[PDB]
């Protein structure tokens, strides 16, 4: 395995943004005075992660380095992302200049990992600020591709029992553990709505247990202040209770792809 490299290369530090990322380290890999990301540690989760990660590769995904998989601890090294978390990047920059247009080019950034990802047939499963990275000049990364899968059928089923971000997750994965590229599609959508309000925890003042049943009744998130009419648009056609009206990555990074060319033009 060409991924496969010397644990000793790395020298690790403290646990990567106190801790809310799970067991995940700061190290520095020497040989390349690299600050770099560590997952350590069933293991046969985390395994998988890894070679998920060796087959995809994309600038808006998070990319691997490289896997200690021969012995414990397993490690799994990452790039470093210096703006850590989307989420908190929202919640704590400077406003005018993290502006309409950079929001516009976040957007545009992921959209494009998923059109990627939908290509691939895999899906992803846990889209959301919190698992976007943010870079240098508003650069964005999906990353945490723990429950991504590449698919054999158009559906996934996840196994009995298993819990979800109820304010990120479509109705038919709620109610049958069914995924598809669809219900990232939702997810991406409340995702984006996140976006335009710099980090507003969703459906607010909703209770989780009331979710679903909203949704049924075709209760949606009003349209954020500020967020353009386009954008709604697209988020409201994300949101559509039907997956097969959802619309694609593909369309959807075509309409922000071409928001964000005539946003820079002005
Ligand atoms: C087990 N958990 C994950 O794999 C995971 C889940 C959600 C989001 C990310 C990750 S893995 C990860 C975490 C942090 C990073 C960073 C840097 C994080 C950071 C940097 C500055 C300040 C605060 N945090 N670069 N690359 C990373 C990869
Ligand atoms: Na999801
Ligand atoms: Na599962
Ligand atoms: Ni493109
Ligand atoms: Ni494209």
């Amino acid at each position: 395995d060409k991924w496969e490299m010397e644990r000793t290369d790395i020298t690790m530090k403290h646990k990567l943004g106190g801790g809310q990322y799970g067991e995940v380290y700061e190290g520095v890999w020497k040989k390349y005075s690299l600050t770099v990301a560590v997952k350590t540690l069933e293991v046969e989760e985390f395994l998988k992660e890894a070679a998920v990660m060796k087959e995809i590769k994309h600038p808006n995904l998070v990319q691997l380095l490289g896997v200690c998989t021969r012995e414990p601890p397993f490690y799994i090294i990452i790039e470093f992302m210096t703006y850590g978390n989307l989420l908190d990047y929202l919640r704590e920059c400077n406003r005018q200049e993290v502006n309409a247009v950079v929001l516009l080019y976040m957007a545009t950034q992921i959209s494009s990992a998923m059109e990627y990802l939908e290509k691939k047939n895999f899906i992803h499963r846990d889209l959301a600020a919190r698992n976007c990275l943010v870079g240098e000049n508003h650069l964005v990364k999906v990353a945490d591709f723990g429950l991504s899968r590449l698919m054999t059928g158009d559906t996934y089923t996840a196994h009995a029992g298993a819990k979800f971000p109820i304010k990120w997750t479509a109705p038919e994965s709620l109610a049958y553990n069914k995924f598809s590229i669809k219900s990232d599609v939702w997810a991406f959508g409340v995702l984006l709505w996140e976006i335009a309000t710099y980090g507003m925890s969703p459906y607010p003042g909703i209770d989780l247990s009331q979710v679903y049943e909203l949704l049924e009744k075709d209760y949606r998130m009003e349209r954020p202040e500020g967020c353009p009419e386009k954008v709604y648009e697209l988020m409201r056609a994300c949101w559509q209770w039907n997956p097969s009206d959802r619309p694609s990555f593909a369309e959807i990074h075509q309409a922000f792809e071409t928001m964000f060319q005539e946003s820079s033009i002005s």
